[PDB]
């Protein structure tokens, strides 16, 4: 039985980042599918109660998004703890938090990524402007969809590094890429039919352009660290190449979120996909 | 004052690691000289405390080498306790304890570093033999233990089942540690102050090795090792995210050199955590 199987786990929701109402949705949704399972779960609010108290649990199913659940503090101490887990480890999320770390894993590791620059006010706008090209988008660095702007002049710049430097003293500039952008979501460490991004399947792509696109976010996947389950962004360029954006190692788990649409697309209910998950810890 | 300013604090020392008798050393001279300068200072062993106890203390020096407290897992538990603490936050340490990832983002940051493969057991080394060229050096990715190919690969699945093979050069090897986010006077090794350099190539290795710790996401103190070819090229090698405080240890030196006593250091890394 279940009960048995899992022992008491900890659906950790909820946090201390700009995203803890998504994180409480999601652990809600996450903590019913559980218990509709038969698993033991009880939420857990590391905002509320102390991280310390995790020791109650023979495991975690982590659905904190954003500052201290994807970054690898959480990871951290349920590392030092010892209590297993779900998706991606300490080093993994750390690095999957950052958007420019993530892209030098990917450089290092001969995968295909925009290039980019780093812009910190003593940077140069026209040494940018003439390396990258324009048009280029404008992201802070480590909220891992929001103060993304889109920069086609010299003008369009002084705005858009001002959306993103409310979320981040560190920005980046990337060369935009004429295309669409599909996500390719994880588990059991594997790809599960792509997405588009603006309902996106199908997606726009012949059955081979998906499969090379699935191998190649495997790479990404494994490349950055990343384990068990997870979403990677990726644009497709109207020459047909393929550009990795991102690595995302706490996805949603809400009504409208894109891991539970994917999974669906191969059988799994959302209860289905949750036991899944939460199989890693075993 | 100083038993006001930084309040209780407790000296992150000893653990369950491999170099835990190393970090006992460091730990007893740390808190020997913070106590020494006034600050109320207690060591704090894991292995003999409960975790709960740390929301006791106001802030923390961390001098636990090794898993635990060079990999992002104690600066995890204290980011979520809220407790302030010395070094490189949860992922410096993470990437910093992995030569790999290390030298993965140093390459994607254009900072010279010695090619390399990954090589572990179900690989043929003709591959890496005829890419990177004898003679090579051996080492376990998530930590000595090293070497200089069928029975070296197994000296290091015993620390690590991943080991990285890396283009051996001929030259000098330094290490540049840093305090305040700044660097410090370098130091030669195999004493090593002066280095045999000329002021012009130190400030030089500096830079440069300031943005290695940078782009690294290390902060406050720690050590970057490099190398010099015999052409005057620096390789980076490594990051030290919990150097050494022991009396044998390079970072003391460094800081010597440049005007602070041993307590004097202690206190300026504890000044990070205001």
């Amino acid at each position: 039985s279940n009960a048995t199987k899992f022992g008491k786990v900890a659906v950790l929701l909820g946090g201390k980042s700009a995203e803890r109402a998504v994180s409480l949705d999601s652990g809600q949704a996450v903590l019913d599918a559980l218990l509709r399972s038969g698993v033991q779960a009880e939420a857990f609010d590391p905002q509320d109660r102390s991280v310390t108290e995790l020791v109650n649990y023979d495991r975690a199913f982590i659905v904190l998004h954003g500052r201290g659940g994807e970054d690898g503090q959480i990871q951290g101490v349920l590392e030092w703890l010892n209590i297993p887990y779900t998706g991606t480890g300490v080093q993994g999320s750390a690095i999957g938090m950052d958007k420019v770390k993530t892209k030098q894993i990917w450089q290092g590791s001969d995968l295909p990524t925009a290039p980019y620059r780093i812009i910190t006010k003593e940077t140069d706008l026209d040494s940018v402007i003439a390396e990258l090209g324009l048009p280029v988008i404008i992201k802070p660095v480590h909220e891992g969809s929001v103060g993304m702007s889109k920069v086609e002049k010299a003008e369009d710049f002084a705005a858009a590094i001002e959306k993103a430097t409310q979320h981040d003293a560190v920005v980046m500039a990337e060369k935009w890429i004429t295309g669409r952008e599909f996500t390719i979501s994880f588990l059991n460490g594997q790809p599960l039919p792509v997405i588009r991004l603006q309902y996106g399947i199908p997606c726009g792509l012949s059955e081979t352009e998906e499969k090379k696109l699935q191998a190649l976010c495997l790479r990404a996947f494994q490349a950055v660290g990343a384990e068990g389950w997870g979403r990677i962004d990726a644009m497709q360029d109207e020459q047909g190449n393929f550009w990795l954006l991102e690595v995302n190692t706490v996805p949603g788990m809400t009504s409208h979120s894109l891991v539970p649409k994917a999974a669906k697309a191969v059988g799994y209910s959302f209860d289905e996909l949750c036991v899944a998950i939460l199989e890693q810890t075993l």
